[PDB]
């Protein structure tokens, strides 16, 4: 089988289903864009295995001369592309926790839910149609990125790393180079004005960082802001798109949370399981000799695992494919599994409950064309819509 598998609508591909109804916990595919052999994990159990065993580095992963299921190496040509580790070697997980972290929920949520609810209100003081997508969710999670991760960004600056975050993350639909030169924009326009907007008001990760002790050159700080643009931007525009749509389709969970807002934080997490987002997978290296559930894995062999096909898996969840928040199961893989656990899970859960509150407080919100009439970017590494047309 080839990989990935071109599901970019919120229609799963049925090749996880069957990958995850075959004997092997760990299956050969190849990769579309490089010709590269891995392995492909699609069953919980497995997938925890594998994540919460540390000889299968992520590092190792994006290594010179590593298998990969992207066309193009996740980097500009030169750097060192592992930022999150180099901030961590650099002994800053102080200044991560203080900046993803509870304190920082704290910070920001006073105005992250002021912004949803403004967003909200003036989409509904219209009559007729509008677009959550360009409406809600665009200024939503730039604001995110922009007060929380980045500094005060201009309305270009925002539009330029966006779309150098969603063509360097693409499987297809740009050339081999357009997808490096996305990259290698970023990190120059980051070696140029990195410095410039940690000096920018608010409390901003890249503020803190630059502010902490360790000083960090220019091209360490132009490392992080583009972790930080392909780690928080495509994903929280992604998702916040999907989480809408699956919101939108089931208008009896929505007036359940309406008439209960106590239960919007289950529904949060139901969320972050039941709604798709990467096209791909997480991935990890081999270290040495390796056996998973019985299947050997040679030193260098790239193992990925299909956050979409864990969180799907009947063996986890009894009817996977039903939206049930207060669902009882196990943990969801939405934020992953394990060390690399995504550090952003707290702003994002924020942000996300920010979302849901507004369209619970509002019933009635729907979509104003059919779920199969929406539009989708094509061959993107996180999947969205190109609009949501959206009424009351
Ligand atoms: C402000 C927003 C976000 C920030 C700053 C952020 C940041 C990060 C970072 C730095 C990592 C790398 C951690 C490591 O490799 O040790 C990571 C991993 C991850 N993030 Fe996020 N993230 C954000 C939003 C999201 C959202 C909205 C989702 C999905 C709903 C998500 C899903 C993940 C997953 C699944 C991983 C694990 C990848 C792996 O295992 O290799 N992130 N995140
Ligand atoms: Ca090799």
């Amino acid at each position: 089988l080839t990989y990935p598998f071109h599901d970019w609508s919120q229609e799963l591909s049925p090749r996880y289903a069957q990958l995850r109804a075959s004997d092997a916990p760990v299956c050969p595919v190849v990769s579309e864009g490089t010709g590269d052999p891995l392995w492909l994990v699609t069953r919980y159990a497995t997938a925890v295995k594998l994540l919460e065993d540390s000889r299968f580095s992520s590092e190792a992963a994006q290594a010179s001369g590593a298998p990969r299921q992207e066309p193009v190496e996740l980097r500009a040509p030169g750097t060192r592309g592992d930022a999150i580790a180099m901030l961590r070697e650099a002994g800053l997980r102080s200044v991560l926790a203080d900046g993803l972290g509870p304190r920082a929920v704290r910070r920001h949520q006073g105005w992250i839910n002021d912004l949803a609810e403004t967003l909200m209100s003036e989409l509904a003081s219209r009559e007729g149609t509008f677009d959550l997508a360009a409406d809600f969710v665009e200024p939503l999670s730039s604001a995110l990125v922009s007060r929380t991760l980045l500094g005060e960004l201009s309305a270009d600056e925002r539009d330029l790393l966006a779309h150098c975050a969603d063509t360097g993350l693409r499987f297809c639909g740009v050339t081999h180079e357009e997808q490096v030169h996305a990259f290698t924009q970023m990190h120059e326009f980051f070696l140029e004005h990195a410095r410039r907007l940690a000096g920018t008001p608010g409390e901003h990760l890249l503020k803190l960082i630059a502010e902490a002790p360790v000083p960090l050159s220019d091209e360490a700080l132009a490392e992080a802001g583009s972790l930080l643009v392909v780690a928080g931007f495509p994903t929280s525009s992604g998702f916040l798109c999907g989480a809408l749509l699956t919101l939108l389709r089931h208008p009896d969970a929505v007036q359940e949370l309406h008439a209960h807002p106590e239960r919007v934080p289950s529904a949060v997490e139901e969320l972050l399981r039941y709604t798709p987002l990467s096209t791909g997978s997480v991935k990890r290296m081999a270290t040495e000799d390796l056996e998973i559930d019985g299947v050997r894995i040679k030193a260098g062999e790239v193992v990925m695992v299909s956050l979409e096909a864990v969180n799907h898996d009947p063996d986890a969840f009894e009817d996977p494919d039903v939206f049930r928040p207060g669902r009882e199961g196990p943990m969801h893989f939405g934020f992953g599994r394990g060390r690399h656990f995504c550090p952003g899970n707290r702003l994002a859960r924020c942000v996300i409950e920010a979302t849901v509150r507004a369209v619970a407080r509002r019933p009635g919100l729907r979509l104003a064309v059919a779920p199969e009439e929406i539009s989708w970017h094509e061959g993107l590494g996180f999947r969205r819509p190109r609009a949501i047309p959206a009424t009351w």
